[PDB]
């Protein structure tokens, strides 16, 4: 029993982290096969970041200006190219620790593990969600850029995120591993405000199912609702609309607990309208939305 | 910026996890040098667990009855001994991935990372604290026994916990790596009730300092207090007493923020007496107590 905010084991990703230095900027790179992926803003001074022209800045850079260090050993850069907002540094050595991997672009509400790195060295691992406004709420200090987000399916690492930016509001923005930002953000130090950080309704419902499985049941009530009725209340509380697709995804948790998805929606509706009244659910005073239905099934079944 | 519940990178520990089978019981082992450490209840049927005599049960066990598998390769057991509540299986091969390590016995309030494992295979990593009642609130299903808790200091893994037991209340009990239970618990399926789960005051204070560093300041007030006055309120709210030792440990966070420890105690006192009034601190509606002062400094400075 028990239900924890749980990250994927980080070993396979730790084996991929390198240090990338260009001039006075040091950040992290991801070494897969004979390519090191890093934020293209490695080429920028903090002055450059105010209004960078990346193509023009890159003209002044050669392979030998990109210093790539894997532990205490230097990698030889034999080529470089810009793909969207990432640099791809071709090196002369294939990473011997390259895991099976994919690059995936996740949707808002999807969770992933972040391995926070400084100077190519892992400091910690935590679980995140892609927010409905395409930010993440991470823990990233100067030097953490190029830290990556990932899911693991048995032995295949799916890389979904690379850290680039902190907004003036202290929330985080980055790219997939093809260098495309999540949401409308750009790698420029400018007025970038996030939209509404809505709650990921399907994730809250999953986590209420996790609570029932684990013996926290006080919030179950005698009511049901409809998707349309629930969605009026969701809208009022800045929750994401619930779709039949979400109801379908929750079906296995519904089956296991014998609680119809719409009954659990009616419990959530009362919690929104009534509050927690100083009670907790799985040790939380607010409704947790950074567990997907897949996460709840995985953790409640002990997948490795 | 940002502050996350962060586990140590798990790679060094992943390299140590093995499967241990005795008869029909499979659980996890920790392979360091040529010794595999596992809960001695690997020798028990669920029937045995009601009233086990471990010495008597062990007489019927030989080296060849302990099946140790590291990935898909079998290890040869050349000896076995019982130390307190753990078995030490001597194997003929030193773990080639053995990290620098220590065995430490932590105090209540100390945090650590758990690598949850099933069948010798890591499923996830999360952060825990040793509760003041010597339980932990983990996420452990059948098969998770022998999963370990650890801290890392640069490249040295300090192992502090091995998972043994779930109490009927769904909280967790285990041993240090010398096989001594934390608290009064035993490896027997019997009435074992935990004492009061008090809040780790020094950890809450650390986390309020983390909040200030990260821009969450609404709870700072115009008041101060004394240790004796604060401690009357702590006692009323089932918080651990604060000692001058705790004040000393918080000194660096006091220095960095310019908030005297006793001023932060006065903020905590008002939060206890007034509640959160539906507000959050670092995304939490309750006061977090699973960050040590060392954890806050580490995460706020980006140690690797």
């Amino acid at each position: 029993s028990g239900f924890r905010k749980m990250a994927f084991p980080s070993g396979k990703v730790e084996g991929c982290m390198v240090q990338v230095t260009c001039g006075t900027t040091t950040l992290n790179g991801l070494w897969l096969d004979d390519v090191v992926y890093c934020p293209r803003h490695v080429i920028c001074t903090s002055e450059d970041m105010l209004n960078p022209n990346y193509e023009d800045l890159l003209i002044r850079k050669s392979n030998h200006n990109f210093l790539v260090q894997a532990g205490n050993v230097q990698l030889r850069v034999i080529g470089h190219s810009m793909q969207n907002c990432v640099l791809k540094l071709k090196v002369d050595t294939a990473n011997p620790k390259t895991p099976k991997y994919k690059f995936v672009r996740i949707q808002p509400g999807q969770t992933f593990s972040v391995l926070a790195c400084y100077n190519g060295s892992p400091s910690g691992v935590y679980q995140c969600a892609m927010r409905p406004n395409f930010t993440i709420k991470g823990s990233f200090l100067n030097g953490s850029c190029g830290s990556v987000g990932f899911n693991i399916d048995y032995d295949c690492v799916s890389f979904c995120y690379m850290h680039h930016m902190e907004l003036p509001t202290g929330v985080h923005a980055g790219t997939d591993l093809e260098g495309n930002f999540y949401g409308p953000f750009v790698d420029r130090q400018t007025a970038q405000a996030a939209g509404t950080d809505t709650t990921i309704t399907v994730n809250v419902l999953a986590w209420l199912y996790a609570a029932v499985i684990n013996g926290d049941r006080w919030f179950l009530n005698r009511f049901t609702t409809t998707l349309n009725d629930f969605n009026l209340v969701a809208m009022k509380y800045n929750y994401e609309p619930l779709t039949q697709d979400h109801v379908d995804i929750l079906g296995p948790l519904s089956a296991q607990t014998g609680i119809a998805v719409l009954d659990m929606c009616a419990s959530l509706k009362e919690l929104l309208q009534n509050g927690m009244n100083g009670r907790t659910i799985l040790g939380s005073a607010l409704l947790e939305d950074e567990f997907t239905p897949f996460d709840v099934v995985r953790q409640c079944s002990g997948v490795t």
